[PDB]
């Protein structure tokens, strides 16, 4: 029933733009919306990847590997799945494994890759692939993981046990000023609910 | 170590604005970021998203989701019921209200997250994730009345909790919809648990 009629640029930065979207509603009436888009999406199937990294080690409980960084939009520190934008020509899987190594030091193994999923669809067209990766923490490659941050990347690694993830996140939020990401929280809530 | 120095308005719509954020990197170098914010916040968070667990005896437990056209996406998305929190509304009340408006179901609060970020590399947007149970055997949820506001057009899709991720992939394959990242993350963790 519904579709886009026109997309009028309001303001274009180097990374993000704002558009006036005109669309047809299902009564047959024309309406508008304010839409955010990135300027960096070329032929990628999504803007970015977020990695769900399951750290597996003999005689350890499985951990979920998370990262903590300063996020200028939020004006503060956030706890997130490792993530980054997909480089031109790069596959989502390759982007995931690369970002996971850059942000955490770990070399993972692909498990699964989602279709493109929407970040905040009432606001933006932004999409990611959610890529589940296992990390063999018994491998020597992953014994001394050194994050290789790119320019302006400053990332702390936080590994939390899967079997207590929500409470461990709660305990971090209780101790400092820091926001947990909605996908991380959602994943932690389902681990509780299962 | 990191903090905001200043924020310069680039462009302000009725609902969304774009800013150029100046911040201090951990080395003492000053850097800029393009940030999006909503113009609507007052509140604990911009919005709520509801995880609605429909419980009917002798049936599988379902998670109630909504399908709507999303102008920034140019398409239909599958999402947790959700909306912005009204000035002077609590997140719990916003959650029960939105759930009723979007689905017609009347639920009970199970738990409420702290404010969690939507896409912290892009925006300051936050929500509370509110887990709600729905007694599907109660008379008031027999023939649920969805009460849309002006210009809302929402379809309800109930999916079994125990097979959520496979049911979502199926919808994506057959119906060319985009699943929401928080929905997909929750679905993943239901499979990954134990
Ligand atoms: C790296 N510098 C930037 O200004 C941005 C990157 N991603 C954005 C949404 S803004
Ligand atoms: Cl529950
Ligand atoms: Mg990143
Ligand atoms: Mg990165
Ligand atoms: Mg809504
Ligand atoms: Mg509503």
């Amino acid at each position: 029933k519904q579709y886009i009629i026109s997309e009028e640029l309001i303001s274009e930065g180097k990374w993000v733009k704002l558009e006036k979207t005109t669309y047809m509603d299902p009564t047959g009436k024309t309406r508008t919306w304010e839409s955010v888009k990135r300027t960096t999406r070329k032929e990628q199937t999504a803007d970015g990847v977020a990695v769900i990294p399951v750290l597996q080690r003999t005689l350890h409980y499985e951990c979920i590997v998370l990262v903590k960084q300063f996020r200028p939009p939020m004006g503060g520190y956030c706890i997130e799945f490792p993530a980054g934008l997909i480089d031109d020509g790069e596959t989502p899987e390759a982007a995931a494994l690369r970002e996971l190594e850059e942000e955490t030091g770990y070399k993972g193994d692909i498990a699964e890759c989602s279709p493109a999923v929407c970040m905040d669809p009432g606001l933006s067209n932004c999409t990611i692939h959610i890529v589940t990766v296992t990390i063999n923490g018994d491998d020597a490659e992953n014994a001394r993981p050194k994050p290789k941050p790119g320019d302006g990347e400053f990332v702390e690694v936080i590994s939390l046990p899967k079997n207590d993830l929500l409470q461990r996140l709660d305990a971090l939020v209780a101790e400092e000023h820091l926001t947990v990401d909605a996908r991380v929280y959602s994943y932690a809530l389902a681990l509780k609910h299962a």
